[PDB]
């Protein structure tokens, strides 16, 4: 299920992060994931390349200009043909979790656009932008990284592209060589052999982190009668 | 109030993403961001240079060996010297937000950890991490892109490297030249010249914007009476 993301941004060669290294360069190199950037600054028709322009109010800081990035956004719209989801990625945006990136990884194409200094005209917005996302509350210096981000996150659910969560919580531990490290040893669960207790162990210690750290994420869940068990199990231990 | 931060990382050269480009950039070229990368590749000792290893307890996936990641971290700790605060970024770390951001960014130095795979040993979490964050509820190929997002977020409060939300709103909408865009027009009153009319405008915006869009974030606030007030009319207006 091959996918194909319209990048507008101001610095497509920030997108090298994702297609030219580990998991996401891989995709993109057997062609599983398709990353085009237009940049703004090629649309432009003044001398000095002009892409950042005043907001009307006054006020410290500039937006983007309006011309050269709407014609940026129209190029790739061509580019993309039909069915193109259009996103703007914005702190006023939808919050993106992970049901959020399966929802967003059913399109076939999309076409991110990254805003940078205090961000875009709101009738571009209203005009040319199907979705606004956001990829956390916290304010960054450009909408890459959140594109990248929200790249990153749906390319692992193409198929080939890789070789707890899915049911709502935190990861278990994990453990690897050496059996001993500064004192501490690997829980001998590991060790036995036995699947079906390390199964069960692996999902009681994800019960036990997800109530312990983030136990709003669990008020949201419909538990099994085993995870029931299991985080039951895990907070009476605590409570020993 | 210059910041260094050391990086731990199989992709060092992902970071140009930020060193090489845009605000971020300028900040690193300037010496007001020092943004220092070592690898555990270069820690390895066999003729492959190998970086991942087996989970104890079988299921498939792997996670980063141990002796190279360690001497990596203790590495980048001994370059680091006297109070640097070790971080892994992980889907079961703090959830970042902006007032995450303010903690962190009044740290003078910082070191990077970032996981690959299926993340690193649950023992190195306990001897060598201090602080483990996430940049959100969404699972990544990498840490690196959440480092990159925290590295940028934190940035933004160093002096110099900057020519809604402070009051723990959604930002208003802003407009730009055109006056006239596909028939929407900027509202006037960023056209008057009356700079506290447009004060208060943009306020009870970012008010509206938020009551409709993130209503859970004006719970966790103790609006000021403005605030009070013009939250108030937004709300009659859009009862009218
Ligand atoms: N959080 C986020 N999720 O998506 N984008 C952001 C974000 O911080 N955007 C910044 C706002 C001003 C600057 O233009 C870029
Ligand atoms: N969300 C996050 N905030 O910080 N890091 C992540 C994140 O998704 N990490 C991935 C887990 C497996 C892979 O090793 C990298």
């Amino acid at each position: 299920s091959h996918m194909w993301i319209g990048v507008i941004s101001l610095f497509p060669e920030m997108f090298k992060a994702i297609t030219e290294f580990g998991v996401t360069g891989r995709a993109v190199k057997h062609n599983l994931l398709k990353v085009e950037c237009w940049n703004p600054r090629d649309f432009t028709f003044d001398k000095h390349k002009t892409v950042d322009d005043r907001p009307y109010g006054g006020g410290p800081g500039m937006l983007m200009m309006v011309q050269p990035l709407r014609d940026a956004i129209h190029t790739a719209k061509a580019a993309a043909g039909e069915g193109a989801k259009v996103i703007y990625l914005s702190p006023q945006g939808r919050k993106l979790d992970q049901g959020g990136v399966t929802e967003l990884a059913q399109n076939q194409k999309l076409i991110l656009v990254c805003g940078r200094y205090e961000g875009i005209d709101e009738r571009l917005i209203q005009t040319e932008i199907d979705e606004e996302w956001s990829i956390g509350d916290y304010v960054l210096t450009g909408g890459e990284l959140p594109a990248m981000t929200l790249i990153d996150a749906v390319a692992r659910f193409i198929p080939g592209v890789l070789g707890s969560f899915a049911d709502g919580l935190l990861d278990c531990p994990h453990y690897t060589r050496p059996e001993v490290l500064e004192g501490l040893t690997v829980p001998p669960v590991l060790m036995s052999g036995h699947h079906e207790e390390i199964r069960k162990w692996r999902l009681k210690q994800s019960l036990q982190r997800t109530w312990l750290r983030r136990p709003e994420l669990l008020e949201g869940l419909a538990l099994t009668d085993e995870q029931r068990k299991l985080l039951k199990e895990a907070q009476a231990e605590h409570n020993s």
